[PDB]
């Protein structure tokens, strides 16, 4: 007896759907979702999604509430739906994927990924869930993630995070680094190498390296000297350059977070999703320095290094391609007399 | 297991609420509950109440579907609330009263009527539901319909016609004329000898009387003359006067009817819910007479008759009380030289 | 002390706004305007305007209740906006102007058409009400209506039909024909002589004139003999050619109403506004006979034989400029071996 | 003249309804009324409530700005309306009571709570407006505070703290501690003995006694030891255990708010109302720990230790019974071996 | 090629309005803008003006990335409607002007503004803008902005600060010092001299002068010794009483930062728009102190000082006119003894 009473009776009394038999009573008004506790209407949920309301609300209910990857990950190796769970993707407030597999009668297009109307399409497997790994080897297209060694199948270690209720964190207490698994027309696939973004937040940066943490404490000029970065245009591209009406460079995350501490400036997020390369609209409080468009990836900064010092140098512009998260980032390089001026992403 | 889902259910396979099991897929967007039928999702309701959605939708669907009193004669009684059903209001679209008793989670007030949170309150008891004239005799305040007769209490006859999903009929497969009963603060009360309201459209009007059958046939001066009505200005009150850019007269439903058959016009109802007297903007297309509020009450044309024919006619301007549909009507009586000038509620 | 609630009680005790004091309960849900009675919600007004729910409710409450222009007519000669009244466009539900002078406070730009913001606009005068005539005199810009003359002012005779609560008639008990003057930048204008249309609707139209009733009556081929047609293609053009997939011709609205008689069509009015010419997507249920854009005039038909029997058939196409509702609107004339082939707006 | 445009008129001059004369232009739209300032629309009140937009502006409007008791006692007291007055609900954006007497047109189910209609409420009077004491005396159902003595009548002490516009405070300028008086059918109620919550918040928690800043200034086991606390469980129950997948204990609020302060973590309040026990769903940042439903309750850490060390623990589990806030709260006790395994509230 | 699915590829790829070609799917919902990036719908503007969704969605695409001058300053100017630019109002999240020239179809009263139906509005020009200084000379009623001289016209020196994309700031790598002209009727106006209001907020305060640096600094009784404030009741206008239940003083901002930084209180802002005078209400979460109507104003704290020490404080009570930010604030004195008792604002 699944129902919108029975959803809303789950989370009142177990936080979140849990199959407990009950009904609670529900208002529905304004995109929002209410129950009625002593006589007054509380809020149990507001619709940011496109889907009806009261769909949304379960399928949110419904939400993994394990470790499970970053939705820019999913996004990037081609999942299209998921194998009989719903990954909330809390950067948009929705579902990650419109469709269902054995979720919610209003969303399904099957109730078993076996069914034929799911071959076309990349269904994600969790391979902490009894039977999961069988039907990953069984479905036509696929993404598995795994705790351990599959047998046959040779791994791709992902990411050390995960998103757990929406807090992306690096486990202790729980797992969080999966080995990925992909299937394309019932054929495994060889993942390709690949650099993570590390997914931290401007305001609660944590260096997770010596070069970081020397970045983040030493002046500008000392830590170029120490790691030799002399003509890598790192004043430029990492510290960025306030000193003009237009903004330059400024496009690792580690540099917007050390810029951040020592004065505050303003961050638009004019298309707020889960991206490998995220572009913001910044406008630095203390200059007036402003740049409509620019272009932020958390890298490692040893990583954005290694691939900086990887390149060659000897032409004017020209496009440079990086593996991160799986897929493809193109970045522009931009040099003159054998040295860089600018390197930078593209969304 | 009461759900949006088995509601709609039901709605689905019985055409209203029947307390079957199952449950269908629901969509709910703005005010509008849809379900899915083959991949695709077709409305069940559209909110119009003030009520949410979903809970309008339960009540709706929960509604009474034998034949109950019409709204107007429940209002005039002073019904708060009814035990155990919902009256739905088809002239609003909207439940005729906004809480319940046993009926629905969110606007319950209460499970069953003898709780003291409904003392207050003047409760409709259905007759013809087993237990509930023993509520109406345990109850404080409450109004009660049977078909028949209750031991002891002194009945008061009501209309001749009933509302059967929003159409007021009078019944032949099924009754419609029933009992009435009133307690007020826990002591029956004598219901008032009363006119009752015909209950008829503009556009589908039927006679129900050798005089209305003449009013509607035959000419205006024949008609006064026949029934010897001269010096009552029915030319005015009942015909209604298109003559001035303010349209003079026209306060009975079968004047408007008989115009209308002659040459159409426009009605506002500008408050649209039941009553026993409604007031219409009325604006006439043929010659451009109109008034802003014209008050219309459908009395059967002998009734009426009897009531002005019983007025004392030698006082410029007075108020007539007039009992109809168990509530106090006020007309005012205007006359000159022995005759009526105008009347009107 | 104008408010939201006093408006509601206007509304509730007069059927409109009439300047009583009072107030009454409301509601706002949505675009819904609720009162309270007797402890339930009614409905008072549905908004499909894009004003606020309660700002619409206003301009609605204080629409001009007199014989008042169609809007059609005001929109032809370039009327911005109202002097201390509300034109209400009955077509889309909603206020002909979306400023107001003197009536809201939420889209007054002026309390009085004299002030230096409302220089520009084009504003609505109506010499009915006191003042109104020397406000147009002051104004730059301005479209004034009388019953009467006006010393010096050489008027334009408009049409014989007005709107009254949106209802479109030629009183009888009050006067809808009115005098017309124009002034821009300070200068009365001359207005051109025009036609006028009917205003007429496709199921309830009615002939007026000899010619009109013939048309109606007679068969196609004996009506184009007496009047003496041959050769200008009414077969086409008015009576509507339904033999192939796509409908040929269908341009005056006798036309359409002629066929409506004899067999129902679908009209789909994808541009629901008052204007002088309409079009339409017509579906022809007997033939299956359709077009997407089908341009229709609802002129009296003796006027149609006159701007037709006027031109020249010598040239195979052609602009044709007809003053219609004092706007210029444009045939195209199709000629061929020195007859008609069609002609449509 | 009660209206829209005067309720807009009190709130823009006076910040609230003052029942001063006159009006100003209104525009409905999106759940908001706005106002019209120098020819543009100025936002004055979003409705969150489950009431009419212009019904609930105006109870805003005329919402209680004295300090008045939090919104759990009253609930707890069952308290169903109030007289001549609106206690706004700061937790939910609502009234607290969804009908009014003497105060709305829409609301009302009276003008004075001597009408009939009134007798089966609970109805709240506050004896510092002139006259609810008497009506308090000849209500059938209520419940009364006062800043003083009532002649006759018994006072029970409440908490120190009150709502002043939604912030929770110990008055100095003014009071906030009440006596409290209750009838039923007419009768005066003894009210029971009974602890109070402290209403504190996480991140803002001020202590207020000794034990208190020594738990949040010690480490864990020179606390234990100086409170001589061996054998409660309190490393469990206080502190919280973060070693597992499923967080353990954390019940109390100091517990939480000296973890906040350590490393922050997520808590969802997924029933957002005013109560003496508060369920949150928390995810630990930094160890990935978390649980659905953690029952949280601010009782002062010297009350907890009163009650903890008042039990018999020689049972495996039972119900132990607490009067807080005027309610009985139940806690589920778990013991082995004659010490505490846990101890926690149930909403 | 005008369209909403033009403006939304802009948004998407240029971070607002640039002129580019291009079309992404767009869904409209809830007052929200969507657009479909991989599947799935991202949010790109939620509507919070008055106007239709789609149309406020192309203003705010269209607003001004420019260092603009303050919204309050082109209200108290007069200004009715810009040329050929949309001034967003980040206060209201709405344009600052209702009508526009040159912008949208659906708002444009005008192309240019020398049609005929702008002359008795007055029209903002921007200097900064080819050909916008001629149309100011040829305008009947306009504010002009430049950077440098106008050959003729004598300027009036603007505000040190300006907006840029919702952060005010003094600019350093762009010029956010105007000068300003008006003219009425077609005649050019000399602007009145005033103070200027600092635009600043209560949490990231910055003082601006030695006195504001030695009143944050030092306690009450030594600042009012050193600048020799004895009289003039700057411990009740400035520092503010929280001894009593109703607030006394408390009218400058920079009071109401020191304040904050000592002890958090709360400010409701009923009247969420930008102007010269605020008025809040006001509750002291450490006494309970408060008031409902609060006029607050952030003066350089040496020009308050000037305009006090500028007044007769011979009379119980009188209005005293100042220019600020070019218009007439009327703030009320009262005095006893030939000393103040208070001044203070009225919006
Ligand atoms: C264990 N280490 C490898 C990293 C620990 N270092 C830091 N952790 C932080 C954690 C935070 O939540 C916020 C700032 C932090 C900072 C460090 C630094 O080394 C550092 C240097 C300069 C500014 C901030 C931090
Ligand atoms: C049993 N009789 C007393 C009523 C039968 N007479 C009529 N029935 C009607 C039923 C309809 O559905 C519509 C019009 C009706 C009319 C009569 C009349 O006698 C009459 C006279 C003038 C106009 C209409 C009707
Ligand atoms: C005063 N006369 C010029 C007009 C009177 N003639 C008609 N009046 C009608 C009034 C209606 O409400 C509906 C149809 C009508 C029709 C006529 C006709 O002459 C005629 C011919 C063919 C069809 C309908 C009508
Ligand atoms: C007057 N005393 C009885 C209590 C004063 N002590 C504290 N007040 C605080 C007020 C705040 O707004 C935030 C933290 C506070 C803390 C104390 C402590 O003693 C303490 C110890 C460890 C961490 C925080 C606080
Ligand atoms: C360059 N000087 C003229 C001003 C620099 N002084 C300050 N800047 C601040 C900037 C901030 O973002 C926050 C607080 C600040 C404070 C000062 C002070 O002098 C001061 C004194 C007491 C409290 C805060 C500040």
């Amino acid at each position: 007896h699944m129902s919108l009473e029975n959803v809303a009776f789950n989370v009142v009394n177990k936080g979140h759907f849990d199959g407990q038999q009950g009904e609670v009573p529900v208002s529905i008004i304004n995109n929002t979702v209410y129950t009625k506790v002593d006589g007054v209407d509380v809020e149990l949920f507001e619709n940011k999604t496109t889907l009806p309301v009261n769909v949304a609300f379960e399928l949110w209910a419904k939400r993994n509430i394990k470790p499970v990857p970053e939705v820019k990950i999913l996004n990037n190796l081609g999942v299209d739906i998921a194998a009989n769970t719903v990954i909330w993707d809390y950067k948009r407030d929705a579902p990650a994927h419109i469709s269902t597999i054995g979720v919610c009668s209003m969303t399904d297009i099957a109730k078993k990924p076996t069914e034929t109307i799911c071959a076309p399409l990349t269904v994600f497997f969790d391979g902490r869930v009894d039977g999961q790994v069988d039907l990953f080897r069984n479905a036509r297209n696929g993404v598995l993630i795994t705790e351990g060694s599959v047998k046959g199948l040779q791994p791709s270690v992902g990411p050390k995070q995960a998103s757990l209720n929406g807090v992306t964190l690096i486990g202790e207490a729980v797992k969080t680094q999966f080995n990925y698994y992909k299937k394309v027309d019932g054929v495994v696939q060889q993942l390709p190498e690949t650099y993570f973004t590390q997914s931290r937040n401007l305001q609660e940066f944590k260096p997770r390296s010596q070069m970081e943490i020397d970045f983040l404490e030493l002046a500008m000029d000392e830590f170029i000297e120490r790691y030799k970065l002399e003509g890598y245009a790192f004043e430029h591209i990492v510290y960025g350059d306030f000193s003009h009406s237009q903004l330059g460079g400024l496009h690792l995350l580690i540099g917007l977070a050390k810029r951040f501490k020592e004065s505050p400036f303003e961050l638009e997020d004019f298309i707020p999703m889960d991206s490998t390369v995220k572009n913001y609209f910044i406008t630095d409080a203390q200059t007036g320095s402003s740049k409509c468009v620019c272009s932020v990836i958390d890298l490692l900064l040893d990583d954005f290094v290694e691939i900086i010092k990887s390149q060659d140098l000897s032409v004017v512009s020209k496009v440079v391609k990086v593996t991160i998260d799986y897929t493809e980032i193109s970045f522009m390089l931009w040099c003159k007399d054998g040295h860089v001026e600018t390197f930078y992403p593209k969304l």
